[PDB]
């Protein structure tokens, strides 16, 4: 065994109030993401309201996870005068957070195969890979980490983190292609968006599989505490970050649909203070 | 003698999987219930007491989940790798009970309000299937949890027979009101109405099978079984159920805006292929 | 005879399962009930509207009230070698109820009245003497059952139910009056609706006053479970069974308008897959 | 010297007596609450601000209920002798100004909303009202809960006084801005905006009047008077009051429709009869 | 160790109910605040909607960062024959309220740039060079006073509060020139309220610096209890006062665009009971 545990660290009470600090602020960061997303939800036309319904969803089920979480935190751990000493209950917060990604991740890959031109059964298929491969990858990291000999079975730990790399490798596989293939149909503006968006979010993915090896390297207060801040800033980052972007291109592809006639808004579209759209109703219809 | 399920000790890593697919699946429903409430007005006011109906299940489902989930924090005890079963571990088990009693009655009304089933025809049929439905779950947690503590071999398998009689009346109503309205849909809803219908009553033949599960003894492994099998089940049936029937509610949303029955205020898309254009009523003078 | 409190009575593993599982499920089916509402709000006229705003509000302080009652039910009874033991907090769980109907009672008559062709002075009046009546029969059985020597004496368990039943009268003629005053004015299909509607309220009404005597007929585990879930089966059923039918006739007489040329609705309204009125925009005004 | 109700030992009955009303409360401000936000579009854009604090007001004093209930629920014990005030008793009452504090201002605001005030005029009004009301409801706290715990006699008088100066300042300022519009309204809207006015202005009579009886001397009578009447004038009041604000907005928003000032997309209705009818703005060309 | 740490002074039960009082009173003040700005979103154009999303957002947080705030200050404190003695909990009050202005403070930067007329890149720019720099400069405050040697230490208290004030002054600046570049472009209507708005905020951001280093001067029951209401009344004074302010702006900026002919709204907009815009619906289009 080289494995060692985070949950079994103890921290000090700068830790303990630094970890507290950043898990509550995203969750608030949360539910003002979430605010907005859904004020913000008919700026887009029906065509591309999954890219929404998608986000509005996984803000949601991140600002709940988030609670579930902080509320570890605080029943997971006890104050010792030489810290805080972690209870059987702490393996709960990084076990919670598996729970968030199972469900959040997922629901990114259809909001950017939302704002992808994949069309008809090729848009459908991509969706079920995606979503089945997401779900594995993070549900093979929990057997690995949390579930299997409670996450101490070095081997395990390793095996089943490879067995997860495979999925990812399955998701940004069908993901790239699908931004690829749509990229020529989309305008030159709603081409860079796509790609900035799709960049944003497999980019960022990097940075969670790098910090699940970190236990190997040792464990200590300071260690738990880099894990659990930086997986923090990371979720808040590309959750919030990687949204607005999908949701600008929603905006211009809606506006475009607009402009080339092919539908109507009953509102003006801006991005950055410059409208795309003009406000637009359906013609009366005789029966 | 039966071998209640909430007998049996679990593993910390079994306590792990249980928590992660009842919370996973709860998020799962705040997902769902977010998405079916944003893509409400998708659907023509024909057809929305099939979006009531869903978003009604979900809410239901989300809500139960969470009992379940306290329930299951409450039901074990830590004893240094394992966790030993107290006097509220039945709870987690009657409390998903509870929720289907609720959820399986929307369920039919849902797949009913997508039928062409017209007048009394269509009333007549919904009360059957609810009451149906409704009584199955009610047999099934009096055998398994109310009688003798669900200790008694014999009620464990009489209701369970009873319930049986029960889902046999609701799968006939819904297949022969489905079979009836497939013929006056077009071919692209005939299709939907079809797969909708299988994924429900297909489904359904899990949880019987799951019921009796404890009688083959008892084990931490097949509490686990059952446990994490009825929240994948319930996860599946319903949120795949409920994608199907929506995208049905729309394509015959779609229909009557083409065939110039009604008229829709946003455009109807499904897989980015357009079905209906927007359209608006006609202005109308009244006396005045 | 005499009163034998109900919250007295010691309950068995199976009662105790029995009331959760029929408090939660009614709880449930309100949230079902409710979101329905909320959701077919706009299947009505402006001019029919107090008959939604009553309905979702009934349904809503339903909701609420149960959740009480299942708390009140949860720290009502202590688990011993003899079953689930009453202490102090037992007979919340019967106040509670009472709570829910002083409000609940009062706003389904409101919604009956709504629905009512009542214009004017004559609608207003109506509407005071139904709430007061309605408010007041339900503050005299807790006043009788609960209030007065802590439910045990049986000369005020009675009297007080026969004042009750004063204001029960006052509220079943000022409703069936009313009813009887409308129908005359509407169509034969909304005619027909609203006296349906009338018979569910009033007709499931007599179960409440039965259910109130029967602690006179003695006291066990047995008859507290009857007692409980018959209250609770009420409840749902005319509640939800009630709203139902209220909400059909707003919808007819929304449609009649509409085929009248009285006024306009923005949407298509249906009644068992039957469309009833076509969808229609208001005249452009200019100012 | 002034015989604090939180020291007093309520019965079995009383405590089940002030349970059953705080709770209805609550749940009539619930079906209050879920009434205004349904029927919100039955007003103009114009009087919008009177819709707004209505729904504020009756959200506060929901939630406000709910910690009044709580705090009820955890400031007495269950004894031989009844139920025994604790330490956590006074917070039923200290629960209840928090709520006036927020809620009244509200109010004030709801009733300037329906008034004709233009401008300025309008915006100093609600100010000083806003002020006024909030300093009004902070003084009796003072007395009553914070100085001394509320055993000082001269204080819970004095502050009382010093509240009532803001209590006329408050009446004063409505009083004329309700005054001043009622020649520029129609007379059944002029009769509407009076009966609102009175039955706020009026109602508030009550609460300073419970304010004193603490000085009469205490008992588990007294105290459970002081609660349930408090309770049923804050329903009485908010949900009387508000009704009436209401009925004069939409009675102004279809007089603005029907003088062909503004248009309403819905039918306007008032117990059964028809005030406005729909119509829907030009469509512009840009 | 010249600091004296607010959390450690013992309190009166008055002054244990004064802080409690306006804790409630801000949630209850943010409540009708976020029901308000919800109600009254449409009254302002999809152009300026960032500027109604941030405010709710903002309120949203408001509201339930003061419900922690509350629960931290009834677990914070034990009751004793000398008062309310602060407990291991007590420091988690300050905390709370760092953890509120480290997200809302943000927002309302984005709030007042949404209803200023930068175009482009300079707009994107400043919103995340005053984001960061708000961000940065509560997070400073709080590594100070809380995190480092749980606030013991003199020299950081002052250290990081001075690194805190240079974020602060970067904020302003990025703010008012702005607010400078825009008024030009603004009527002198929108301009004033604009400039009003910038001062509401800007102005009261002095008050908080100000309470930061109050705990110098020793501590005191008393101390804490001012310390605490007056952040409270500052937080609700600024957020609802500006908050008001720049919707006002958002309005004024719709309406003209209307009167301009620039845009539609389809109600009418008014400010004091005097109409601003008439309400216009779009020209129905049909489609190729
Ligand atoms: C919003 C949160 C997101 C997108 C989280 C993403 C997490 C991953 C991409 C995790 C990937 C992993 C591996 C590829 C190997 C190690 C185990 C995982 C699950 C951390
Ligand atoms: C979303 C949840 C669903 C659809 C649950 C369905 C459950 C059943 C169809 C249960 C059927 C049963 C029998 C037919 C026999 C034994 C008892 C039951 C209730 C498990
Ligand atoms: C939704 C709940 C409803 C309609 C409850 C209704 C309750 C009654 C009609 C109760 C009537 C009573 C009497 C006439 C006599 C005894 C006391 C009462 C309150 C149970
Ligand atoms: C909905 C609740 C309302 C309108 C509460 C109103 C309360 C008052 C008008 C209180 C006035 C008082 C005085 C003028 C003197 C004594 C102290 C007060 C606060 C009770
Ligand atoms: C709604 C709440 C607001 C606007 C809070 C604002 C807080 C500040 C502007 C704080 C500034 C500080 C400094 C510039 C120095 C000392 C540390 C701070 C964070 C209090
Ligand atoms: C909307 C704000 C909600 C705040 C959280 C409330 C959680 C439950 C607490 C209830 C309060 C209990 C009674 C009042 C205590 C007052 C203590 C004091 O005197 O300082
Ligand atoms: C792998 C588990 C994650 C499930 C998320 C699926 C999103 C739900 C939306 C479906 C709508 C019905
Ligand atoms: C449908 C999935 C069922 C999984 C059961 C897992 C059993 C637990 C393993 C330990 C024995
Ligand atoms: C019905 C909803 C109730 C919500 C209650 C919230 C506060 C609960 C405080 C409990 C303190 C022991
Ligand atoms: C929707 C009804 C839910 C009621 C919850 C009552 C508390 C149960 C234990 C947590
Ligand atoms: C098992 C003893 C209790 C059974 C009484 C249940 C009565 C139900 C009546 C519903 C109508
Ligand atoms: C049991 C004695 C106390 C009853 C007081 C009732 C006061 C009601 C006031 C209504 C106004």
């Amino acid at each position: 065994t080289n494995v060692s545990v985070p949950w079994g660290a103890t921290l000090s009470n700068a830790e303990h109030q630094l970890i507290f600090y950043f898990l509550v602020v995203a969750a608030l960061a949360f539910v003002a993401g979430f605010i907005r997303t859904y004020i913000t939800r008919n700026e887009v036309g029906s065509r591309y309201r999954t890219a929404v319904s998608a986000r509005l969803g996984m803000l949601g089920v991140a600002l709940l996870a988030y609670i579930l979480i902080i509320v570890a935190f605080l029943l997971g751990y006890d104050s010792t005068a030489g810290g805080w000493v972690p209870n059987d209950g702490a393996i709960n917060i990084f076990s919670t957070r598996y729970i968030e990604w199972t469900v959040s991740v997922p629901l990114l890959t259809i909001e950017l195969l939302a704002v992808c031109a994949t069309l008809g059964v090729q848009a459908r298929r991509n969706t079920a890979i995606a979503v089945t491969a997401t779900g594995a990858m993070i549900f093979c990291g929990f057997l690995g980490a949390i579930v299997i000999d409670n996450g101490t079975n070095t081997g395990a730990f390793i095996l089943w983190a490879v067995i997860s790399c495979v999925f990812w490798v399955i998701a940004n596989v069908v993901l790239i292609r699908a931004v690829r293939q749509s990229l020529p149909t989309l305008t030159p503006e709603s081409h860079t968006m796509l790609k900035s968006a799709a960049i944003v979010l497999l980019a960022g993915w990097v940075v969670y599989p790098i910090v699940y090896f970190l236990p190997l390297f040792g464990a200590s207060g300071g260690l738990t505490t880099t894990i659990l801040i930086t997986l923090t800033v990371a979720d808040v980052i590309v959750k919030l970050g990687f949204s607005t972007q999908t949701h600008r291109v929603a905006k211009l592809r809606t506006a475009e649909d607009v402009r080339a006639g092919d539908d109507v808004h009953p509102e003006s579209i801006w991005i950055s203070s410059v409208k795309q759209s003009d406000a637009g109703l359906p013609r009366e219809v005789y029966l």
